[PDB]
């Protein structure tokens, strides 16, 4: 068995039947009235995920769980699963049943979660991860390689203090939903920016025809995926949220997903817009973004030292 | 004959292809299977488990989603639990827009478990329920019908006469602890003598080389499978035992899968074994055991039972 933050693979699907064929497990893609056998390499595969047009087995299931392979149906395309007026699912989570995971984060989450005011430190250090990890990541060695990707280290680094001080003088959930809007907001235009996008704004609904927000869109589901494979290496049940669970199911993932997301995905979308490429091109510098910044160690270790410093254990 | 839990309306589906047509989820079966699933109340009291030969498409995934219901892949006949999606526990601080159902039975739980005595009265509650279905189940109709399988009744009520009087002496973990491996070795001993087996060392590490340890641990096996659905559909997380050291993986499954492993697996281990049977005919008895002694509905009943007595909650 390899480790979950060593596996290398990442597998979004759509159009295509998941099986088992010769015990080996596959996703068979049917282009004319030939179909062809892909198979998928469960023992170095953290998450795959479903969109549109895809179908699975109960044996693939099986083999799925077997090697702890998170596995999560989405709407496809940057879309959630199940969309309505207000009600939205943005990913229906097969986790895996039959391995046992570790008991200690879980006694410890559980041990803080039911106080209002616990809930509300680990929604603030989770944000305080995200700021932390967008100053590392914004100016590291990676980025710095990419020459399209222009901007003033002072105004970023005004940002992020203005949004840590922002989240000390929060008392309520909503007041740190608040700082992050205004925080979100000011970063989108310095990514923008940084590579003369020209005039954006975010498509909170997901409606948005440029390039950015069909990536920004895509990438968020990615980010997800690695998400949910971190709360359920750790134990953790996907419904115990800090910050985004009174508004959205399985909140934690996406709680989870915010301390990498601005970091990793979102220059990574505006720089793909600019240079023209499919969704596939930009899938890929995601998940090569995941990799080089181990972003799954950093949302599995965030979770353990979030659990360790409000654990109400003995 | 599909509904596999009366308490918790777990319908068990196997041989059928789910997708959407016209809108509407549609179940094509495979002629030969006269299941009636088209009658499966698709809102959100309804859990499904896709079993042997199933497939799910993404847009029947969708419907499941906007609808509610839990979807889970079990192993035939209901057991084991592959991979499904969790029930979320939902208090007044997370309200999402979501039909599914939450459990109230994780804060049930959690108020009482960091309580070591109240968490040893549930270790005991759980003794006291084996205890009667051993009592219920090793001279009840259906085994009384094995002539392999002989034993005089006095042995076994002054076997477990014995334990009961042990259990109401502990004061701690490790005082039950030692008294179930009393009564475990002596119940083991009047399972292999009815059937006369002779010579008998449980072979822990799963490294028995003998019918009986082999039929043991593929038996536990199905028995932790049918304990996961309990918990499952309860949204109870594996690592919150009540007996089993707060350490141990996956030690809530065992506990809940100790109810019912010694009163339904356990005699017909030592049958099988005895009458030189293969794994398909053993697995065969131990499904009709759980089928005819309910074994799924005292699961989830005792774990109801035990998290409304002892909450602490409002």
């Amino acid at each position: 068995t390899i480790l979950h933050s060593k596996r290398a693979n990442v597998y979004y699907l759509q159009h295509c039947r998941i099986l088992v064929n010769g015990g080996r497990v596959e996703y068979v893609t049917e282009e004319g009235n030939q179909s062809l056998y892909w198979n998928i390499p469960i023992a170095n595969t953290s998450v795959v995920m479903l969109g549109t047009g895809t179908s699975v087995t109960q044996a693939a299931m099986r083999e799925f769980a077997r090697a702890g392979v998170m596995i999560g149906f989405c709407g496809g395309g940057g879309t959630p699963l199940f969309a309505a007026n207000e009600a939205e699912v943005a990913v229906s989570w097969l986790s895996p049943q039959s391995e046992y995971r570790p008991t200690e984060y879980l006694q410890d989450w559980v041990s803080f979660w039911f106080d209002d005011e616990k809930r509300l430190a680990a929604a603030i250090a989770f944000q305080q991860v995200r700021i932390t990890q967008i100053r590392q990541h914004w100016l590291g060695s990676r980025l710095s390689r990419e020459s399209r990707f222009t901007f003033k280290s002072e105004h970023l680094q005004a940002l992020l203090d203005r949004y840590q001080k922002g989240l000390t003088d929060c008392r309520t959930s909503n007041d740190v939903l608040v700082q992050e809007a205004m925080m979100t907001k000011a970063l989108y235009r310095l990514a923008a920016n940084a590579v003369s996008y020209g005039d954006f704004t975010r498509a909170k609904r997901g409606g948005g025809t440029d390039l950015a927000n069909r990536f920004l869109d895509h990438g968020n589901y990615l980010a997800y995926g690695l998400a949910a494979v971190s709360t359920w290496v750790l134990g953790l049940p996907h419904g115990l949220a800090v910050l985004h669970g009174k508004t959205r199911r399985g909140g934690l993932v996406f709680d989870v997903a915010d301390l990498i997301k601005d970091a990793l995905v979102l220059p990574q979308a505006f720089i793909a817009a600019m240079e023209g490429e499919d969704e596939q091109e930009f899938r890929q510098r995601c998940l090569t973004a995941f990799q080089q910044s181990e972003a799954l160690d950093v949302m599995i270790g965030s979770l353990q030292d979030v659990a360790s410093k409000l654990s109400q254990v003995v």
